[PDB]
């Protein structure tokens, strides 16, 4: 049985190695092992006591060596946690926009919304990955949407949203022990590298960490080598297109490339974070249906949660694009909006999810 | 909210996570006593229990990679809070032990309790050796020896031992862990520096590896202040003074960091392979130290391999209790300790005066 305490324990004395000696392919081993003893966790008994200590060990251990801010290491781990997922079988630009969290910044779901808005734009489709449930306020059975739903809903879809948690089983068991963990480990960073559709060729990718983004953006040249790509950190300490300060971009195209980002070349004020606050699902659902998708703001009103949708929609329009016409992109952004496209993109998906 | 809390561990915890790790030697005292009454207050089976058993892992283990828990200050101040949760021995107002770290991988023959016995034989000498079987299979139940008892037995007591987890209550609590972790951690290295008799005068402690020696010396300094010591580290990788190839120590003197080498030559010894000086199990160890040894079988010059090995280690003990290294002359004495009859009546007495409680 090479599934076994006795086996991790072996991973873990390869990272107390000086220098250490666990490579990458080792760190992927590692989590099918872990993946593999978590499920025997059902108790609080002393066998869980031993596999949580270890798995507590090597998880930390990894997170010192700072290994696991490593872009082949970051790759590997994705591709074992995917090992435990259910994967989309499908037979144009599609864009996911998505971050890493761990910022600790309490800030509005403008992922799910700009993805909302941005489906709105002719020519662009969005497959949004992510949650923990702002779709699912809004009268949507989410558990619906799986491996077997995804490829009938795709075709007359211009926005469709997955949630993580009912495709990546991995990360369901890995749960409890990062929770009492408290510390951020290799998991942190590996949601938006689980898309389990393929097909997606264009992304933002949000990261906590302006030391992390670099090999982040490699890591994502790994994961998704199909797609261009740009990893994003605000200034503030932000894994998202910051309404207040800079935004500093990494530019993967299929060379690292580097610019920076301003709410002003957008032509838009600044907005503390204080004003782009998160209310959790329910309130962030009903503010992005009645107040920002119906219409009542525009560009101009300085409404700061609109402004930081509208930013946020621009960005990815000029991404799907491949140019750098921010301006351009509000000015799709706000018709998408105002058109009444991007409600009637959410209203198609929750009407199909509806229906199956 | 409480200061004994998983809060206040993972907040030393993340101190370890930084670059540099910011983590005090006074802040890994209090982690210790943190996780010290975090595990002594578990619930078993509980959910706290299984967090609690995550943040301590995740503790140590960052602590282990940083190596912080091999610098002199922060091993001192862990042994400082491990002792906070000991029972220390009470007496009234030239006593040694001789003990090691362990962490070598040598299955070695037990020279430091047979290398105590020999020496408690020799006249003037007082051996209190804390650790820890050997001492257990002679007819005498060592957990009847705890703080409450050492001072029955001090007064009329050559040899004594001591066995570790009969004081330090605080070692038992991470016993569990330790065996889970299945890695070293700070605990691996705490043993020699918890001796709960503060009479003890001089000591060898001897350390796995030569990278650890000099950090250990200055640790024993701040953990014995009154104490001349001896740190030992075998060149072949053994916390004892080898009876193959050189060993060196480092000698704290606080009455003059001097450091000498030993080779069994100056002892008028062969050199033995280790594979000659192996452990047979606890119950057998005794028997060959009872029946080979300590009733004079053998003899200096029967190049016996264990019987020379417990005979150089003894001759250290002799040379650091008289402030000399007249080594042949630690020998001499060693070799009368056994052949008088000293050295068996010594262990006797001991076991006689435990058996009487
Ligand atoms: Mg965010
Ligand atoms: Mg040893």
């Amino acid at each position: 049985h090479h599934m076994s305490e006795a086996t991790l324990l072996s991973y873990t004395k390869k990272l107390l190695a000086s220098p250490p000696q666990l490579s990458s392919t080792d760190l992927h081993d590692a989590l099918l092992v872990i993946l593999s003893l978590l499920q025997k966790c059902d108790t609080n008994s002393d066998e869980s006591l031993s596999i949580y200590t270890k798995v507590s060990s090597f998880l930390t251990a990894l997170r010192v060596t700072k290994l696991d801010h490593k872009a082949e290491y970051i790759a590997e781990a994705a591709k074992a946690v995917l090992r435990h997922s259910d994967l989309v079988d499908l037979p144009p630009v599609i864009l996911d926009i998505v971050g890493t969290g761990g910022d600790g910044q309490n800030t509005f779901n403008v992922a799910t919304s700009a993805a909302i808005v941005a489906s709105g734009i002719q020519g662009l489709k969005i497959c949004k990955h992510g949650g923990k449930d702002l779709i699912g306020t809004l009268g949507c059975d989410m558990f619906k949407v799986n491996s077997s739903t995804v490829p009938k809903l795709w075709p007359d879809n211009t926005f469709m949203f997955l949630l993580a948690p009912f495709f990546h089983h991995g990360m369901g068991h890995v749960s409890k022990i990062r929770k009492f963990l408290g510390i951020p480990t290799v998991f942190n960073v590996l949601g938006p590298l689980l898309h389990p559709v393929s097909h997606v060729n264009k992304r933002i990718l949000g990261v906590y960490s302006k030391e992390l983004a670099p090999e982040y953006a490699k890591a994502a040249a790994l994961v998704y080598p199909g797609s261009e790509t740009f990893i994003v950190w605000g200034h503030v300490g932000l894994d998202e297109v910051s309404p207040i300060g800079k935004t500093t971009v990494w530019h993967i195209d299929p060379k690292l490339k580097t610019f920076q980002l301003e709410p002003s070349m957008f032509g838009l004020e600044e907005h503390e974070l204080s004003k782009c606050a998160s209310y959790g699902p329910k309130e962030n659902a009903r503010i992005l249906k009645e107040e920002v998708l119906s219409g009542k703001y525009h560009l101009g009103d300085n409404n700061p949660i609109y402004d930081y949708i509208l930013m946020n929609t621009a960005v990815l329009y000029c991404l799907s694009q491949g140019h750098q016409n921010w301006k351009e992109g509000i000015i799709k952004a706000e018709e998408s909006i105002h058109s009444g496209n991007a409600l009637r993109s959410l209203e198609h998906f929750i009407d199909s999810v509806s229906s199956l």
